[PDB]
């Protein structure tokens, strides 16, 4: 109640917490790439639409907000 | 491949098919006249030849087949 209730658990605690290694850190950073690479085709491909109707692309100061 | 391969072309299709107006209909009907007018001189002029040898023209029921 004081020893068995504790000492047995102290082991179970560390035995549990020791061999529980879920994963790494930084996988999201790899995801940031495709998130931007996905934009690349989506950006140029979307701009091409505007390059069709107005037959041209927006100006720098005009920015992508024109899209 | 799905949008640029299509949307750009949908425009090019209509832009092409829209400003391609070749000509009218009925010019052949005008040609039917000269085709018959050409016969007129050719008919009488040809009949005149028969009006020379036999000194006269063929009969109605005899028709132009006599020529």
């Amino acid at each position: 109640f004081t020893l068995l209730e504790i000492m047995v658990v102290i082991v179970i605690l560390g035995v549990l917490a020791s061999l529980v290694v879920p994963n790494l850190m930084g996988n999201k950073e790899k995801a940031d790439r495709q998130k931007v690479v996905s934009d690349l085709v989506a950006l140029e491909g979307a701009l091409d639409m505007y390059k069709l109707d107005n037959s041209r692309y927006p100006t720098t100061e005009q920015g992508l907000q024109a899209l």
